[PDB]
């Protein structure tokens, strides 16, 4: 039924203006009314917004409500962001049963340092899984800022999905963030295909790395 | 000065007795009093024992803890595991200048499915990144259960640190977890060693794997 998706990540400078969407499914996004909930780490969420704009008395004007019919998305603008604003937000609703209905929740990042784009490096199956009957790939994500990117796999063109694990990206020692997506195949599968491709998604950047079998 | 080393994660069953030991460096564990404190996932932490081995009347008497002066170490047991036992447990004390001095912490886990021990694959350079004067180890850490393991490298035998980077363990959609570390040097440090090592400790278990440099 009814279902909300927030992007994981949003990030701004600060001083700035920046939006998160909160986009519904299976039903209008105005059919019942829109909530949006800031949560710190540890403590209680404090209600910025609530009845699609309406706004507590101690929550400053910098956060303001909205809601886009033509998209089917509520959206939360948050303006003179400041450091303090790093939390994770939350929009809530109702389904059709007048049920609670939340969104995954958007990471806020205050820019504190210069964005990076990840280094992805494609690697093929070492010549001892092979000689184990195994074959692995693995799509190396590195220093990339901030931590949200989404992988995509292909075989021979066609994607793949099936076999495909991706870890939540950490932070590295440089205060800049690592993860990587492998595929589990079978070496008949591997041999079968003339190439296999990771793409990295981070904000409007794309990355595709292709790998092939060994000539050597 | 004075340090003190816990195990980075232990586990058991429902029901069973486990204890997490603390054993400290470079001066005794015997000449200031040691405390242990338990921290559930997202609670604030509280006392379990203080002074080596009291207990606060609310604490149960299922924890208790010890000393021993011929390995040098203080110790939580905890007799007839609970559910509401999985947490995260430090040990405490002071050193010659009665400045605080913690343990590492250790991650305990009640059992809600089988342990297993991790699959540990190490991918050598790739021929794509030797062509661009670029080289990279990586080592996937995968199907473990409960989620928590350390890395640590080696060049031919010696330990090495500068260039490790390691990610944190993240839930595969088959429920166990996964994890990456990776390694990175230049050409000419690969092609002088011999061999490039990957060691994986989970639970008191160690996988380790090798690499040398082969030509392609
Ligand atoms: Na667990």
């Amino acid at each position: 039924n009814f279902m909300l998706t927030q992007p994981h990540s949003v990030s701004e400078s600060p001083g700035k203006t920046l939006t998160i969407s909160c986009t519904g499914s299976s039903a209008s996004i105005a059919s019942h009314y829109v909530q949006w909930y800031q949560q710190r780490p540890g403590g209680a969420p404090t209600t910025l917004i609530y009845e699609n704009d309406q706004r507590p008395s101690e929550v400053p004007d910098r956060f303001s409500g909205s809601i886009d019919s033509s998209s089917n998305s509520a959206s939360l603008t948050i303006s003179g962001l400041k450091t303090e604003d790093e939390a994770d937000y939350y929009c809530q609703s109702y389904d059709g049963n007048n049920h609670w209905v939340f969104g995954g929740g958007t990471k806020l990042t205050v820019l504190s340092q210069p964005k990076a784009a990840p280094s992805v490096t494609l690697f093929p199956p070492s010549s001892e899984e092979l000689q184990a009957n195994k074959a692995t790939l693995v799509c190396l994500i590195s220093d990339f800022y901030p931590g949200a990117v989404t992988v995509a796999w292909k075989a021979d063109s066609s994607p793949v999905k099936a076999g495909v694990e991706t870890t939540t990206p950490s932070k590295q020692s440089n205060n800049k963030y690592a993860a990587s997506s492998y595929l589990s195949l079978t070496p008949e599968q591997w041999k079968s295909h003339k190439s296999y491709s990771c793409q990295v998604t981070h904000e409007g950047s794309t990355v595709e790395k292709t790998v092939a079998p060994t000539e050597c």
